[PDB]
């Protein structure tokens, strides 16, 4: 028998305002949730989520094989050596069900010095033909900045929760240099569903994606209304109920590092479900040279002996390790 995770629904709208005590009352709830299962739903968040699923499904349904190859990351097309992160992630019929499209900071252009320097984890986005996908690039770039705004406010909530000034995290989260990414993920309905795309967990649960900590500061996720996620607790894996108006929020391993494990990075997995569904994570990554000084809010003097980690190298390491562990998505 599988239990259900405590995932509180937190009205985050005060984090956009100027009522500081109201922000503290949000921060308290973020602290509580981060110390419990590690997940909460952000509600009253102001993002129009009503068509995100439709647009994601329709883009994947309508993009042709030729277009997928043309946009494909290096793992699927050796001609695209510069596309490590951004671009199309093809399914493999009979073997791999999921397909997805990842894009980065729209401000990463050939003019950007990190592109000029060929710094790892920085790439220029690739986009399909506008006339074949009218409005898609516009929608996607706008969505990036919409979720950027929400994420900056959430980061104020996390900073207050930890006893810091509200810009402790968000001052490192900037449009000119953020390594944050959006992934537009389609999980298809398949009949018959290929068993090779299903992994069996140690506890016997059929899965589409194995256990992992997120590589992020925090993760800001919209999913369509099909229950799939589970979070690991000491009592075992627990189901995360879907909420296809709220945003599912949790800390990544960078936050676990800098708080000296006071806010752990929850371990989650994706159960296999034979259902058309859409999943849109926004990974809140900082700049390549962003460094946050660790602290230990469990200690009277607040001091941590842990090394400040440069975020870019953390991201570099984290993305490769997740591929090595859980497979190329
Ligand atoms: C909701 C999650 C479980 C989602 N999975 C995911 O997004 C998984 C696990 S967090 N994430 C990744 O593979 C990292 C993608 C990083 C991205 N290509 C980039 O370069 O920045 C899913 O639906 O599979
Ligand atoms: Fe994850």
């Amino acid at each position: 028998s599988v239990s259900k995770a405590n995932v509180p629904k937190i009205d985050v709208s005060p984090l956009f305002g100027d009522d500081q005590a109201a922000k503290m009352r949000v921060a308290q709830q973020i602290d509580a949730a981060s110390r419990d299962t590690g997940f909460f739903y952000a509600v009253n968040h102001g993002i129009n989520v009503q068509r995100l699923s439709q647009k994601t499904k329709e883009f994947h349904m309508s993009i042709t094989p030729e277009e997928k190859w043309d946009l494909a990351i290096r793992a699927y097309n050796k001609e695209h050596q510069d596309q490590v992160r951004a671009g199309y992630y093809l399914s493999i019929p009979g073997k791999k069900a999921v397909e997805s499209f990842c894009y980065l900071n729209p401000n990463f252009t050939p003019d950007h010095p990190r592109i000029q320097a060929k710094t790892p984890t920085h790439e220029v986005n690739v986009w399909p033909d506008e006339t074949k996908h009218p409005g898609f690039q516009d929608f996607a770039e706008q969505y990036y900045w919409d979720v950027f705004g929400l994420s900056s406010a959430l980061l104020k909530g996390y900073a207050l929760a930890l006893g810091k000034e509200e810009n402790f995290f968000a001052r490192h989260f900037k449009p000119d240099d953020t390594l944050a990414s959006v992934v537009l993920i389609r999980y298809p309905y398949l009949d018959p569903y290929p068993e090779a795309a299903i992994k069996t967990a140690a506890d016997g649960t059929k899965l589409s994606f194995e256990w992992h900590e997120d590589v992020s500061l925090i993760t800001v996720l919209y999913q369509s209304n099909v229950q799939n996620l589970q979070v690991e607790t000491a009592a075992g894996y627990q189901d995360i109920e879907a909420d296809d108006t709220g945003y599912l929020i949790n800390c990544g391993s960078y936050m676990a590092h800098l708080t000296n494990n006071y806010y752990k990075a929850p371990i989650a997995r994706v159960k296999w479900v034979n259902a058309e569904r859409q999943s849109l994570p926004f990974f809140v990554n900082l700049g390549y040279d962003s460094v946050i000084d660790p602290f230990d809010p469990r200690e009277p003097n607040g001091k941590s002996d842990r090394e400040p980690l440069s975020y870019g190298d953390y991201l570099q390491n984290g993305l490769v390790s997740l591929i090595n562990k859980n497979g190329q998505t």
